[PDB]
């Protein structure tokens, strides 16, 4: 693992995130651990006390790598990285929670633009199933308004996009 440069004192999880971009120099901070793409999850339960810990950390790592949530694999990604930093323990959740925050405080900040960026793919995963259901409702709407059906797709993310993810009538 490469070494994080005062990882230690960093004081919000924009400054983490920021730190592990600069020292891999990578585009996001999941891409070291692309070998755990579709690894199959680990069940720690009965293991040793040491095993299980391991396997718990290999398995925030197949997180990291697969999760579908961009949301989800920033946080894992920072979890692994206050974990092997000997960081204060916080959960998933919580470091979710705070970078949820602190994107609300200042949207130009690495959790802000990690927000926007989490959005506009949920947003663009809405209009996929939305239109992998309703077929000839897009095609129709794609005769109509003299448009291409991914055009149409696009519409949907467009407007999804605007409402924190979730499409909504306007």
């Amino acid at each position: 693992i490469p070494v994080i440069p005062g990882i230690e004192g960093a004081i919000s999880k924009s400054e983490i995130i920021a730190l592990i971009q600069t020292t891999t120099g990578l585009e996001n901070i999941w891409e070291q651990y692309a070998a755990y793409e579709n690894a199959p999850r680990i069940d720690p339960t009965g293991l040793s006390e040491e095993a299980a810990a391991r396997a718990r950390m290999l398995n925030m790592m197949r997180q990291a790598a697969s999760s579908r949530s961009i949301l989800v694999r920033a946080a894992s990604a920072i979890f692994i990285a206050q974990q092997q930093a000997g960081l204060p323990f916080e959960t998933v959740k919580q470091i979710i929670d705070r970078l949820n925050a602190e994107a609300k405080a200042d949207p130009d900040s690495t959790a802000g633009q990690v927000r926007r960026d989490y959005v506009e793919q949920t947003a663009a995963q809405q209009a996929a199933a939305w239109t992998a259901r309703n077929l000839e409702w897009a095609t129709y709407l794609a005769k109509v308004r003299g448009i291409t059906v991914a055009e149409v797709t696009a519409a949907y993310a467009a407007n999804a996009a605007r409402h924190g993810g979730y499409y909504q009538f306007e």
